[PDB]
C-alpha cells in the first residue's frame, strides 16, 4: 500500500512529456536541417531521460561526467544538446535531461515527518522507471521519440558510456528494421 | 490499490508548497501595508487552496464566479506567481485573499479524458478526495505550514465567493478569539 512513484510517474507524463514531446522532435529535426553542415552528422530524435535509481539529480550535467559536455541550444518553436565524448573524441550527441520526479523521492527521503527510508526511495525509483515505461509504451506522443536510461551505480561509473551504448543500440535499431 | 493520490499530494507538497509557504505571510504582510493605506484593506494571511473535487480548474477564477474577481499579483520575497482576488458580496467589498486552485487536480481530469488510463469519472472522484485527505495528513505535520493555508475542499451540485467568505469569516473569528 501507498507507492508515490504512481502518481509522480502519471503526473510527469501528463504535465510535461505529453507537452513537450511532440514538436520536440520537430525543433530537433528543424535544427538538423538547418545546421547539420556544421554539425558533424546528426542529433539523435529522441528525447534522453536518465533516471538514476539513487535519485541524484545534480544541477549540471557535466558534474555527474566530464565526458557528457554542454554543445548547444536546441531553439523553440529548456533543451540543450550534449556532445559524449570517448578519449577527447565526439562519440555522439543527443538531447539529455535527468527525469525531475526523482528529486521528489530524494526529498522526502531526507524528510523525516516522511517515514520514508533510503530504501523506500529506491524502491520508489524503480517503481517510477517500471510505471514510466508501461505508460510511454501506450502514448501516441510515442515512446518513440523518448527513450528511458535507468542504472543504478555501485560502490567507478561512466555515465557518458551507458548513454552511448544506448545511443549505439538506437541507430543499430534504424539501420536494421 | 493503485492510488495517483499519493503521489500527487507528496509532490505538490514537496515540490510547490514547502518551497512557497515559508515567505508568505511576510509577501502578504508587506502587501498589507500598502492595501491598508491605499484602500484601508487587509489581506488575510493564509494561502487559500480549492479543492473542486470535480477536478474542473478555470484558467481564470473570476470564470467560476464573477463576485471572486482578481485584484493583484502579490510581490515577491523562487519566481512565484499568487494572485490576490477580493471577494464580492452585492458588488460590495467582503474580503481579500491570496486564492488559487490545486493544480495537480488538472492532472486527475487530463487523466479521466485520457483512455489508455483506463481512469474513469468514479475514479477520479475517488482520487481527488484521497488527494485531499493525503494533502491534509501531509499539513498536519508540516513546518512550513504554520498553518499560512487553508483547504477549501467542495462538491458541487453555486456560490464559490460564499464558500470562500465562509472560510475568512471563521479565519478572522479563530484569529480574534484565539
Ligand atoms: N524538466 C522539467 N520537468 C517538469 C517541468 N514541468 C513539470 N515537470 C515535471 O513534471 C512534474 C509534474 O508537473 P505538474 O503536473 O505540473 O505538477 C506540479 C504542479 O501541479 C504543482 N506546481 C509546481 N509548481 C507550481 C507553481 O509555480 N504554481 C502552482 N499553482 N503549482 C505548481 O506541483 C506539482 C508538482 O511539481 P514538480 O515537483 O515540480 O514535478 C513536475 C516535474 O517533475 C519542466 O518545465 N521541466
Ligand atoms: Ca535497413
Ligand atoms: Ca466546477
Amino acid at each position: 500500500n501507498f507507492n508515490v512513484a504512481h502518481g509522480l510517474a502519471w503526473s510527469y507524463y501528463i504535465g510535461y512529456l505529453r507537452l513537450i514531446l511532440p514538436e520536440l522532435q520537430a525543433r530537433i529535426r528543424t535544427y538538423n536541417q538547418h545546421y547539420n553542415n556544421l554539425l558533424r552528422g546528426a542529433v539523435s530524435q529522441r528525447l534522453y531521460i536518465l533516471l538514476p535509481l539513487d535519485c541524484g539529480v545534480p544541477d549540471n550535467l557535466s558534474m555527474a561526467d566530464p565526458n557528457i559536455r554542454f554543445l548547444d541550444k536546441l531553439p523553440q518553436q529548456s533543451n540543450s544538446i550534449y556532445e559524449l565524448l570517448e578519449n577527447g573524441q565526439r562519440a555522439g550527441t543527443c538531447v539529455l535531461e535527468y527525469a525531475t520526479p526523482l528529486q521528489t523521492l530524494f526529498a522526502m527521503s531526507q524528510y523525516s515527518q516522511a517515514g520514508f527510508s533510503r530504501e523506500d526511495r529506491l524502491e520508489q525509483a524503480k517503481l517510477f522507471c517500471r510505471t514510466l515505461e508501461d505508460i510511454l509504451a501506450d502514448a501516441p506522443e510515442s515512446q518513440n521519440n523518448c527513450r528511458l536510461i535507468a542504472y543504478q551505480e555501485p560502490a567507478s561509473f561512466s555515465l557518458s558510456q551507458e548513454v552511448l551504448r544506448h545511443l549505439r543500440q538506437e541507430e543499430k535499431e534504424e539501420v536494421t528494421v
